[PDB]
């Protein structure tokens, strides 16, 4: 039952939005810089993934991503108006992207992911 949007509220790893899989695009919007949006997917068979979110309003975010044991795996670079980065994931298993702005007063967005996903 893969997602096309998030689902508020979706504030802490507990609450994630998800699951996320390739070939469909999420929408959503860090309403002000007191939300933080995090979202999940599931890595089933070891392998590259890569993830983009294209920045539809202004303002200054970035993402990380979590493995299920709380390690950072991937960080954003800013090309601009997009947030990517791609990481190796070596073990199957639920990798949380959290999203957050901390500059900006309202931000839509879109997430794409490709890969081992
Ligand atoms: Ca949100
Ligand atoms: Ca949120």
């Amino acid at each position: 039952y893969p997602i096309g949007t998030e689902k508020e509220p979706n504030n802490s790893k507990e609450t994630a939005s998800g699951p996320i899989v390739p070939g469909i695009p999420v929408s959503g919007t860090i309403e002000n810089t007191s939300d933080q949006d995090y979202f999940y997917f599931d890595v089933i068979t070891p392998g590259e993934v890569k993830i983009d979110i294209n920045k539809l309003g202004y303002g200054g975010a970035t993402w990380v991503v979590y493995d299920e044991n709380n390690n950072a795996v991937s960080y954003a670079t800013d090309d601009g108006q997009n947030l990517s980065g791609k990481f190796k994931a070596d073990k199957p298993g639920r990798y949380y992207i959290h999203l957050y702005m901390f500059n900006g007063s309202y931000m839509p967005y879109r997430i794409n992911i490709e890969g081992s996903v």
